[PDB]
């Protein structure tokens, strides 16, 4: 059985799921980048319309119910920057000490907060309020996500060749001023804190330059984005702060290259966590000699010791084999297994409607990854998969979960696992196509319907675990 009082819950995106019913948002990068005819000819986006979605915003109450009957105690809720803060805050300033680049400390003090408060939409923060009471009222868990990809039109337009939503140094010293603005009044409701979803994902896919070298920048100026608002939210919260990454089991071409999955994952991952829990950033310096860019301290304690927990992500895994100087996600296998075939693998497993195959051992192969190298209290903050008649989501749900109560058996501290999703919901660039939901929504009518894997999810959490008369589900290979 899983730990007493372990967390199964679901997790939300605010752009994902708020919008559909009432209260329409037009104010984010995102939403223009749905929205731009070019990137729906181009096959960029799909051309659904995310104002016409879930209806999370006004629905919530329903479908938490829905949650509750399954027996769910926690959830994951996004804030959008864009419903907070609708118009530019960069007219209050505030202390920002730099050296070479590194921007070492953004004093946020109570004066910036009422200054902050005239500039926010009140209306907004008690809708919010109301949720996130909804959600404590039952007393479930609470994890506060303050950035989920969409940004505010003021911070980044797309008007005026990728979406463009990266970090630069005027990006993070506003987005300082929304993170403490959200500790300063729900640091006392939220049980812990994120202070971004998938970053990598962010300045993966943000820009045209997919070099390495680039790629290390832009993923610098998140790694300050959460050191200074870590400071800054931990001055009115005594929570867990941390970060919810992107995350896929890093494997070899057969495993004949193991030390190209440690270089993948230090590049994509471990770059990242050693530099905001320890200040390595010889990564980042590395990449700024061969650019001509100017560089700082290679540790860096204003960066070090700002992760309390790990929101860990994992769908499928990642085969990779080196090419030249590089290295390339294999395709017919993990997230890139929807271009040979969409029914199996090469290994032979079944793979998701939106192209990832199911992997169940690599929820505990990502957890012990993380686990062996940092060991801090970790989430499972996303695990599901894109599936409508509900084929394979009872055998995914069940093999996961047993593969991650191995992991919790073998040390991990992971105290919560978020299933993405309780509905179906925005797939960003895919729409409405990709169903993660453990219950089905009908767009057009907004209805809920619950699957049958999601009375799976009722039967684990009423036995803190996974019964005997479930455990032919939990077979790994289907």
């Amino acid at each position: 059985m899983f730990p007493k009082n372990f967390k199964f819950g679901f997790s939300e995106a605010g752009f994902q799921f708020e919008m559909g019913v009432s209260d329409i948002d037009t104010n984010t990068d995102w939403y223009k980048w749905s929205h731009d005819s070019e990137n729906i000819k181009n096959h960029i986006v799909s051309g659904d319309r995310p104002e016409e979605g879930v209806g999370y915003w006004d629905l919530y109450p329903k479908d938490h119910d829905l949650a509750e009957y399954i027996g769910m105690n926690a959830a994951r809720i996004g804030i959008e920057w864009s419903r907070i803060f609708p118009v530019s805050t960069e007219r209050v300033t505030v202390e920002v000490i730099e050296e070479n680049g590194d921007i070492l400390e953004i004093k946020i003090t109570e004066k910036t907060i009422k200054e902050l408060d005239l500039l926010s939409d009140k209306n907004a923060m008690q809708h919010y309020t109301n949720i996130f009471n909804d959600i404590k009222k039952r007393g479930w868990f609470l994890v506060i996500n303050l950035f989920h990809w969409s940004l505010p039109l003021w911070i980044n337009d797309p008007s005026n060749n990728a979406l463009g939503n990266c970090m630069n140094r005027s990006s993070v010293i506003e987005f300082v001023k929304y993170a403490a603005y959200i500790s300063y009044y729900f640091g006392s409701i939220a049980d812990r804190f994120a202070t971004m979803n998938e970053p990598n994902e962010v300045f993966k896919t943000c820009s045209e330059d997919k070099r390495v070298e680039s790629y290390h920048i832009r993923m610098k100026w998140f790694v300050e984005a959460h050191a200074r608002s870590y400071d800054a939210m931990k001055q009115f919260t005594n929570r867990q702060i941390g970060v919810i990454y992107a995350n896929g089991d890093v494997q070899s071409f057969e495993n004949k290259d193991p030390k190209l999955k440690e270089e993948v994952e230090y590049e994509q991952r471990y770059s990242f966590f050693d530099a905001l829990i320890h200040g390595d950033v010889h990564w980042y310096v590395g990449a700024c000699r061969k650019t001509n860019h100017v560089h700082g301290k290679s540790i860096r304690p204003d960066l070090s010791n700002r992760i309390d927990w790990i929101g860990v992500n994992y769908y499928s895994r990642n085969v990779v084999k080196r090419k030249e100087d590089g290295y390339e996600n294999v395709r017919g296998l993990g997230y890139d297994t929807g271009w040979v075939s969409y029914e199996k693998s090469l290994d032979g497993r079944s793979v998701s409607e939106t192209g990832w195959e199911i992997y169940p051992e690599g929820i505990y192969n990502i957890v012990m990854s993380y686990h062996k190298r940092y060991e801090l209290p970790m989430m499972i903050t996303e695990n599901g998969m894109a599936d409508d008649n509900d084929r394979f989501r009872p055998r995914y749900l069940v093999s996961h979960l047993k593969n991650l109560e191995r992991a919790i058996n073998d040390g991990a501290k992971v105290d919560g696992y978020l299933h993405w999703a309780l509905t179906d919901n925005f797939e960003w660039g895919s729409g409405f196509s990709k169903k993660f939901g453990l219950i089905k929504v009908d767009y057009k009518t907004k209805k809920r319907y619950l699957r049958p894997s999601a009375l799976i999810m009722k039967e684990i959490t009423k036995h803190n675990g996974i019964p005997e008369e479930l455990e032919w589900l939990g077979e790994d290979k289907f």
